[PDB]
């Protein structure tokens, strides 16, 4: 089961949040989020979301727990490290321990396909040491638009150490029933190099990139 680190992010700092709440709000971002956390290969699995107990807070009461998707809220006050509270909520009281519990084929049978981390910004950056891949949602105010303040933002360096920019494999890494507008486009915004999917909404003009782990060189196996 992959490891999948989903965000939106504000370039060039790469900003995700404020004061607890989106520092903007984007139908069109919402839809991708939504399709892409839900939506599977196969049609007899759902995913998983993860996320910190401050993001679960500011999540509209009416629409969490997030719909067809298993949702997981990691806070250290929790007991054990993946316990069921509710119908389709379990808590857990460890990231790393959480992943391991449903990473193991006896758990969850083979009918969990991804897991998406949904994250918070805690645990967005211990999720650069999780993670294989990252849907990073760029997001550029348009030339009258104005950035909005933020308070919370994604460890930029540690995610170009480990990562690299692989959207040219992001229709293919997508879900197949997901629905996409414009086509892969490279585009030059405050120096550095911005490739995915265009999209634009309100006074923002958004990409959609993929972010897969570097290659690794063979340092040692474990041999028993
Ligand atoms: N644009 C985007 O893509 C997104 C942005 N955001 C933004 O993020 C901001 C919130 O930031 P942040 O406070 O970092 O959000 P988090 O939800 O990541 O808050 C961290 C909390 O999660 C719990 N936690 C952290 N690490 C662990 C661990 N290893 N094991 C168990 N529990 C853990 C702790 O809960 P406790 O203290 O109870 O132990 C901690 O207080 C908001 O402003 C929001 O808008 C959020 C999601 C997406
Ligand atoms: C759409 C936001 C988003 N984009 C990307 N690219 N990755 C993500 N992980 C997320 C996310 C998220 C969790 C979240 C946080 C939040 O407060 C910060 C609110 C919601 C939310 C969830 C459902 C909603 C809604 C907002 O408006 C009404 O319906 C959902």
């Amino acid at each position: 089961v992959p490891v999948v680190g989903i965000v939106a992010a504000l370039l060039p700092e790469m900003g995700i949040g404020f004061q607890g709440n989106l520092p903007w709000r984007l139908a069109k971002e919402m839809k991708y989020f939504r399709e892409v956390t839900t939506l599977t290969n196969d049609n007899s699995k759902q995913n998983v979301v993860i996320m910190g107990r401050k993001t679960w807070e500011s999540i509209p009461q009416k629409f969490r727990p997030l719909p067809k998707r298993i949702n997981v809220v990691v806070s250290r006050s929790f007991d054990g490290e993946l316990r069921k509270v509710e119908d389709g909520i379990y808590h857990s009281n460890s990231l790393r321990n959480c992943l391991t519990a449903l990473q193991s084929s006896l758990a969850n049978e083979n009918k969990i396909e991804r897991i998406y981390i949904i994250g918070g910004g805690e645990i967005y950056r211990q999720s650069m040491d999780l993670a294989d891949h990252w849907l990073i949602t760029k997001i550029m105010p348009l030339p009258e638009t104005t950035i909005p303040q933020m308070d919370t933002f994604l460890q930029k360096q540690e995610l170009e150490q480990r990562f690299y920019d692989n959207s040219d494999k992001l229709v293919d890494f997508l879900p197949s029933s997901i629905q996409l507008e414009g086509r892969l486009t490279s585009q030059e915004w405050n120096g550095e190099l911005v490739k995915g999917l265009p999209v634009q909404e309100k006074g923002y003009q958004f990409y959609f990139t993929l972010y897969t782990k570097k290659l690794e060189h063979h340092h040692h196996h474990h041999h028993h």
